[PDB]
């Protein structure tokens, strides 16, 4: 009935009649507020309030982590810790319900897509530049939703650009909004700031090479990207349609490339029944379509259902193109990189972002 400290309550029992609380509500950037629209919007009610029960789960783990995130713990331990707090809130029910994506808990230059394998050592640093991106679903409507942990005060004015970037491509989205046209508005802000971090002045960066991107059902990325720098594709934003807003500052090249171990994996959304004799690929593509289907994972998640030596299975599902690797994404040794993000429904009356709290 009452949430517990630290959460442990499902959010769906801390609403009597399963309506969950809206997100930001927003008029469209430059007559929706229109008995057709409203119609339209109503007609999706149990899809936003899917999105809203995701949300509000997305926003108490986070708060929750916030609480307890220190250097001195590993990465394992971190994101341990906030995966059974999410699994617990979502109220986990296999595909119904549950853990949309990897926690991303990404360090200094690497900018996203990193969460420890088994056996990882690594402890979070007092200096450390840390990307918490986690996501969670109701029936595959997925909230994906970050920020950037740090501790000391030298990054403050990097998060201050990249969270006012983040929040100028929110506020510039909309129905008919150029994406393009988002990319150079997210630019302009990200670029009006220079920071000085350790002595060494610089104007942040957007990586350019890094997006925001359309949400489907049980897909995270449906297809359509939200570019962070100029000239981009003039493809119009629709009705309808969910985005991930989100934007990455460097201190470094401004572009990232694959390294390090890859930890992220999750099947490709297109392709069909595939039909496998290979006993240990058998075995472990089942087990994917049983625990994920469409949605991504990691293998700590293949760990935890019991599956063992599977990395050669995995690689076949990969060579296959069955199930994509998803690898960590870097600029150069020795720089800085921060990130914020957004879930947002573009409803036929109104623009809601559907992840903001009170924290971002
Ligand atoms: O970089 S992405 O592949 C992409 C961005 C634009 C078009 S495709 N990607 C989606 C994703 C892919 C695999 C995952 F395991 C989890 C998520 C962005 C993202 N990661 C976390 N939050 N947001
Ligand atoms: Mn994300
Ligand atoms: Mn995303």
């Amino acid at each position: 009935k009452v949430q517990t400290d630290p959460p442990s309550v499902p959010i769906c029992d801390l609403y009597p009649n399963g309506v969950f609380p809206k997100g930001q509500e927003c008029e469209y950037p430059p007559w929706r507020t229109s008995e057709e629209k409203k119609a339209l919007d109503q007609a999706s009610e149990e899809i936003w309030n899917d999105f809203r029960e995701a949300a509000e789960a997305h926003r108490q783990v986070r708060k929750y982590v916030m609480s307890w995130i220190k250097p001195g713990m590993t990465m394992i331990e971190i994101c341990e810790k906030l995966e059974d707090c999410s699994r617990k809130l979502i109220k986990e029910n296999g595909l119904n319900a549950g853990l949309a994506f990897p926690t991303g808990c990404s360090l200094n230059n690497c900018a996203a897509h990193y969460t420890p394998n088994a056996g990882d050592t690594t402890v979070l640093q007092y200096d450390d530049i840390c990307k918490i991106d986690f996501g969670t679903h109701i029936s595959g409507r997925i909230i994906d939703c970050a920020f950037t942990v740090t501790f000391n005060p030298k990054y403050d004015t990097l998060l201050k650009a990249v969270k006012d970037a983040t929040n100028t491509g929110i506020k510039c989205a909309g129905i008919d909004v150029r994406l393009c046209d988002v990319g150079e508005a997210i630019q302009e802000v990200m670029e009006s700031y220079e920071v000085e971090i350790d002595g060494k002045t610089y104007q942040v960066k957007p990586i350019r090479n890094l997006n925001g991107h359309s949400i489907g059902q049980y897909r995270i990325h449906a297809g359509k990207t939200v570019p962070i720098v100029k000239g981009g594709e003039a493809t119009r934003m629709e009705e309808g349609e969910v985005y991930a807003i989100e934007t990455f500052g460097s201190t470094g090249k401004g572009v990232v490339h694959d390294d390090m171990e890859c930890s992220h994996y999750m099947k490709n959304f297109d392709v069909g029944h595939v039909p496998i004799r290979l006993p240990r690929t058998k075995h472990l593509l089942n087990v994917i379509n049983e625990n994920f289907g469409t949605l991504a994972f990691c293998r700590r998640w293949l760990d935890r259902l019991g599956e063992s030596k599977y990395l050669m299975a995995l690689k076949n599902l990969c060579d296959l193109g069955i199930v994509d690797p998803y690898p960590p994404l870097c600029d150069i040794k020795g720089s800085y990189t921060a990130q914020f993000e957004h879930t947002i429904l573009l409803r036929p009356t109104c623009k809601e972002v559907v992840s903001r709290g009170d924290d971002y």
